[PDB]
């Protein structure tokens, strides 16, 4: 169908997977930056959905501890969900209501801004990092995911990024591990639908990290 | 087995199609007394159909009864398709939130519990073209009751009366409509996702039905 095929293709999402200059909700979410560079010096991580290990969608390509947090860059690869993806995204409203000015429609992509516009990292205080996590919002600030097809491009959705930054990054990113349904990702659809404060912590998650939405597919 | 096959089973809904004490912040709809009344009474009245989210190819039963009351237009609607409901059931398997099921001393239902969950609200589109169960309405007031006896969830609201139980009870006494597939369900859950509001809403219509002060299957 060569179009089904295009909208298959992998997609990379990016973002910070934590923000230092923010105070986590609860104790347990803090994560201060002499941490992670001690542990990144350690310790492929995971890619899941909602912390489901038997819905893992793709892997970790990048983990970095930039200056305002943790920053990594994750690659969606399961043919088996990018399938259900670009399945439920034809029969999405919001999909079908197309992007913002320039930017060319990109169902697949679209569909999973608006699915999971956050990003959660599982840790534990080997390896200390245990995966990262797709989801309606994260529940540490600033963690918006940013989906697109060039991961040069999700990098360069992110200000407080800098060339040195992605060139830490770029010398990172350079089967089928999925095992749920479409039934699954529904049902967990409903769990995301009553989660407070969910679209006013997305646009938070937006204006501190700067992406404006009108330079990416973010839907909040 | 066995259970499986008593979730499958026909569920009920009501609630106030529109709200009389209600100005709907958004005009355009318009629901006015002495209208429903003489629209109600009209033409035995043909078939009204339920539908998810106003898709006609996602029919999942008919209304099974309406009545005008004390604060406004009230129906039972009845959902019968074994194919929806199947989904539905197997979803529900996959839902942390119907994962922790009901409160007090309601028993677990599963399917019940997603429905309730999924389309907290109800939605009117003859005038009335056909009923819809939706992740919320327009009209306030419009949250939606899932039960397995229809008697019970005319019990859910209070401003209902034995006499207004009467004409509706007095009301309720082919094939597998529904067309769409969970990919079709899946792609409308992020559109509800992107509904602005839509808890604080819906709580709102739980106090403004009085289903707060009772015990219930409501998930808001
Ligand atoms: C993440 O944003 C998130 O969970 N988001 C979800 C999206 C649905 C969300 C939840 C509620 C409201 C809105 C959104 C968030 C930042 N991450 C977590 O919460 C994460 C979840 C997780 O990994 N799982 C559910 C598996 N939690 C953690 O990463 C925690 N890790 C642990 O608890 C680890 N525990 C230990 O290392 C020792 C446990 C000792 C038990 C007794 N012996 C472990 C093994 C469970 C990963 C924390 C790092 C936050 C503590």
């Amino acid at each position: 169908d060569e179009q089904q095929s295009q909208a298959v293709a992998p997609v990379y999402v990016g973002g910070f997977l934590a923000r230092y200059d923010q105070s986590p909700d609860e104790a347990e979410l803090l994560l201060p930056r002499d941490v992670v560079e001690h542990w990144l010096h350690a310790q492929a991580l995971p890619l899941n959905i909602n912390h489901d290990d038997t819905a893992v969608v793709g892997h970790v390509a990048a983990m970095q501890s930039v200056r305002d947090g943790l920053f990594c860059l994750g690659c969606v690869t399961s043919p088996r969900f990018l399938e259900i993806v670009r399945r439920a995204s034809e029969k999405s409203e919001l999909v079908s209501r197309g992007p913002v000015s320039p930017l060319q429609p990109d169902k697949v992509v679209e569909f999973l801004s608006g699915s999971y516009a956050g990003l959660s990292l599982s840790s534990r205080r080997t390896t200390p990092f245990k995966h990262v996590a797709l989801c309606s919002v994260g529940r540490r600030r600033g963690t918006l995911a940013v989906y697109g097809r060039d991961p040069e491009w999700v990098t360069q959705r992110f200000p407080d990024l800098t060339a040195a930054d992605r060139d830490g990054l770029r010398a990172q990113w350079q089967g089928d591990p999925f095992r749920s349904d479409s039934y699954g990702l529904l049902g967990n659809s409903v769990d995301a639908l009553y989660i407070r404060e969910r679209l006013p912590k997305l646009r938070y998650d937006k204006q501190l990290v700067g992406v404006t939405e009108r330079e990416s597919y973010v839907k909040a």
